[PDB]
């Protein structure tokens, strides 16, 4: 795209603030940002806030979101679809033109781990170029295993294709499949979808801890066979809904856009790979590490 | 196939009638019928009754089906496999020769949303050419949420490949992936698997309604990540069995041949896309619309 | 690989023995073995014990495994990752060099149907070449339907690609997709992953029996849509955990590495195909048969 040549917009922080007991304001940007998706490989991503996947949003069950999108793309319209909410797609998930803002309001009444993404036609193009992320809605009554969990992280799976190549997007295998982590608490890593960061800087934990992962596979096109090497999932809540309880799963099947909360114990010091067990995708980048130490 | 050149058999209505409290007669045809699968693209489908997917069949739990297949194909044998039933495949799902009929009898003792399809070797060929559909078996005791539902429809996902090209069927990506709807009550739309009909003539509903969809992904080859934009599934019954209850799912993973009953609320007027969230498939046709109005 | 040219190591039996109430010894080999994966097609597989998938291992919930791997490959290191166990991957699933042995110890505390496989980098290469199998961990308290089951078998799904071709493994469609069966009791068949054996020598059962299948899809890359033609699954336990109960499923979605226990009734004499309902994979070999007779 001629108007994107040489464009590399610096990442802008997510803006969020609570404005009442059941209402939150969220402002994001749509922006064009170079990301290093594999060593030596730059992708001029279409992004929320200069991150791909986008920034983590966390709200409470029953929160109404007042969402603003500031579109910094010089020439392409963008939009926002939160899977967490009940909304009219054709009134609430509409396009925001270049250099304009749009504000939209909708309720998040269901707990879980939801995908969000740009909803601009062709949606495959906006997603595949980088406009995806997760919103967590925390359950009013928690999860039944909350008292058991010692540490938590968020992981997101996505794919990368040939740059802005709609033929590749529709008909081709992914070039890369990757994990990222997004921060829940100060000090947590916050990364983009790449083949290397979570290998080189593993997630950290302590021997004997029960770990919770909020996970979502944003696609755009592949399903995920989510597995942590060296353990078994004690508890799995599908889409992060506390009712959809499974126990003792070795691997969790996630559809494209599918989420889960998964919990497992690390019993011994060492490094634990986290994979999709579709090993073609793992080989093309979708392996993260969890380093477990005596401290 | 030389004997199919210029053949376009008019659709024949499904024949069904109840012959006792727990017994139903169903007659279908196998027939060769031109279908417009995308704008300007005709596929000379192998079909049940001149529809692809085939006509909707609905029975009650505990019904014995007395099924007749009249084979109008001039040269290819066909057969019928209902996933709803307990039968001997090698006695009950056998071939019916060109210009002959065969009658078969078997019980449907499990509630759900089942695939049916031709069972003639090579089964991939008969399925991919169009010989697929759904049979719904209604549960004796209903679903626990029956009192909440205001409107219902049936949706079916299937793929189309290069015409009668076994190499493509086994090794290639789908050319099109599509939704159809089949009628449950008078006035409901009844359509074939194409890229456009349910965009141009959306399914209809009223603001505030709880909608039930009976869904099945007949394949032949792809899994489905079933999602309705702008809502969250309140309740999901996997394969349509009332026992397999999930709640608050953003997206439902269906295997090839997999079914579900899903329920959701539309809270605001507008148009709600219904997609598989494998966006390569959505881009190749698998987007339907639900138009929700104040009336 | 020059050092594998002309190498065809005879299969070696699995060695297992119980050494206390909650401790078992298992010795396996890593070895290079020609397998006939389709008629006329030999694959010089990388294997455990000269079988691909490898030998069946069955333990009890709460058993500690003392596992020995003797590496007979003249030049490639191998390792073992059991999904059943809690272990440190970086201490317990490490490489055993050519012509050496390694011993590792870890607990199997969760019941189910687990994948095992070589964990040597690149893991896709070791898996795709044949280093996969299943370990069953029997639940302390059984399954709730145990009293209903008349006969049981184990089935495993895997794929084959172009020989040792990492490009094909990562980016290409499978050449073959296949079932095998592994023996639970004397007289049960024990086969390798091929396109023909379980067609030519079907699994056997008696009219009216409730059949249990322990199943796992080891991949490396595909998901499975597991279906038995002519019946409906009465009960499904996901990953073989008794808590993850589903009922009346026509087809079970298995991720790559995913397992299940499934139970169904065969009501009439005949031959019942067992398929993945991704029919491209079925056409490329993934059809087994169950022959059901009056005796
Ligand atoms: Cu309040
Ligand atoms: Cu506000
Ligand atoms: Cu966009
Ligand atoms: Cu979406
Ligand atoms: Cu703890
Ligand atoms: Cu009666
Ligand atoms: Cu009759
Ligand atoms: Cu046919
Ligand atoms: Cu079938
Ligand atoms: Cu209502
Ligand atoms: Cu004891
Ligand atoms: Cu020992
Ligand atoms: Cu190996
Ligand atoms: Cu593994
Ligand atoms: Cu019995």
């Amino acid at each position: 795209i001629a108007a994107h040549k040489g464009v590399n917009q610096a990442p802008v922080p997510l803006k969020m603030e609570r404005v009442g007991p059941h209402d939150v304001h969220i402002e994001m940007t749509a922006q064009i940002t170079d990301i290093e998706i594999d060593k030596g490989k730059i992708y001029k991503a279409w992004t929320f806030n200069g991150q791909a996947p986008g920034p983590l949003v966390v709200v409470n069950e029953g929160d109404t979101i007042h969402f603003t999108l500031k579109n910094m793309d010089p020439v392409v319209p963008h939009s926002m679809d939160f899977h967490a909410v009940h909304a009219s797609p054709s009134k609430d998930f509409i396009d925001v033109m270049p250099n304009k803002s749009g504000t939209f309001t909708y309720p998040a009444n269901k707990p879980g781990v939801f995908m969000y993404h740009c909803g601009t036609k062709p949606v495959l193009q906006h997603i595949a170029n980088g406009m995806h992320g997760v919103i967590i809605v925390k359950p009013k009554n928690g999860y039944p295993t909350d008292k058991e969990v010692d540490r938590e992280y968020v992981l997101i799976q996505n794919e990368w294709y040939k740059y802005n190549d709609m033929n590749d997007f529709q008909n081709g295998v992914p070039s890369y499949v990757v994990f990222s982590s997004k921060a829940l608490k100060p000090g947590d890593p916050n990364t983009n979808g790449d083949t290397f960061t979570l290998k080189e800087k593993p997630l950290l934990a302590k021997v004997g801890e029960k770990i919770r992962l909020y996970i979502n596979n944003v696609g755009p096109n592949e399903v995920s066979s989510f597995h942590v090497v060296g353990t078994v999932f004690d508890d799995v809540y599908l889409d992060g809904n506390p009712n959809n309880h499974l126990q003792g799963m070795q691997t969790v099947m996630l559809p494209a856009s599918g989420g889960a909360v998964v919990e497992f114990t690390v019993t011994r010091p060492g490094t634990y790979p986290i994979v999709t067990h579709q090993f073609n995708h793992a080989q093309k980048g979708a392996v993260a590490m969890l380093k477990v130490t005596e401290t």
